[PDB]
């Protein structure tokens, strides 16, 4: 089963899933002088309740933290996006290395680590997994951290990963203002794309902003004591959890400012 490790990584995938060669891969390299503006792009629109936040888990791949998306508490609108995506879920890519953690490359540049807001079109789906399944189903949105001062808006999470570690874990999540964690500035690229993890869905619209968030060294580190495997298995640990970048095939990446 899928991993990062040496015989079931990124590489391997696409011996057992038909879409990783497929024509909307993600993650990409962003080559900011290439980049369209585009003015028919609307500026984001977001409203994240801090009581949506509830559970925080080991997927065996990265946290997630998981909200509630009964209904239309938090939202993302605006952007690239015709009506209504529905937060659902946030989680975390890192690598082995400070310079070379996300999944993202700007003008060549690999940030610490990229954190991503997953949501749905619950405008046209009924739900998370049927949306996940359609070209204009998910929205992701993309956010760099950089090696900087300590983040104090990811000090919740790195305060529950003790009680995480093994591969299926969860714990009590609530009271996660995610608004805060957010860069000051929501100026955005876009571009057609997949999940970046099995089964590589060609279904999500990317927004990733130019803005980075910082993190310390020591608070990155944590994360990969997080284990992937489950009790009672060998231990391993979740070192690094990101996909190499995909051939951009034609499509257009578009660029909210100039
Ligand atoms: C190591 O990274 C991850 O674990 C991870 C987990 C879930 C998701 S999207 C939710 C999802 C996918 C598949 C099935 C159910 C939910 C993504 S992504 N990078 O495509 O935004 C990445
Ligand atoms: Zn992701």
């Amino acid at each position: 089963s899928w991993g990062y490790r040496e015989h079931n990584g990124p590489i391997h995938w696409k011996e057992f899933f038909p879409i990783a060669d497929g024509d909307q891969q993600s993650p990409i390299e962003i080559k900011t002088k290439e980049v369209k503006y585009d003015s028919s792009l609307r500026p984001l629109s977001i409203k994240y309740d801090p009581s949506s936040a509830k559970i925080i888990s080991n997927s065996g791949h990265s946290f997630n933290v998981d909200f509630d998306d009964t209904e239309n508490k938090s939202v993302l609108r605006g952007g690239p996006l015709t009506g209504s995506y529905r937060l659902r879920q946030v989680h975390l890519h890192w690598g082995s290395a400070d310079d070379h953690g996300s999944e993202h490359i700007v003008d060549g540049v690999s940030y610490a680590a990229e954190l991503h807001v997953v949501h749905w079109n619950s405008d046209k789906y009924p739900s998370f997994v049927e949306a996940a399944h359609e070209p204009d189903g998910l929205a992701v949105l993309g956010v760099f951290l950089q090696i900087g001062e300590p983040n104090s808006q990811l000090q919740k999470i790195t305060d529950t990963l003790d009680s995480i570690k093994e591969k299926g874990k969860q714990t009590r999540f609530t009271n996660f203002d995610l608004l805060s964690l957010l860069p000051p500035s929501w100026d955005y690229w876009t571009y057609p794309g997949s999940l970046t993890v099995p089964p590589l869905l060609e279904s999500v619209t990317w927004i990733v902003l130019k803005q980075p968030i910082n993190i310390s060294s020591q608070q990155l580190a944590k994360f990969r004591s997080l284990l992937c495997t489950a009790e009672g298995e060998a231990a391993a640990f979740l070192v690094s959890n990101h996909r190499p970048p995909q051939p951009l095939k034609g499509r257009k990446v578009r660029a909210s400012f100039h």
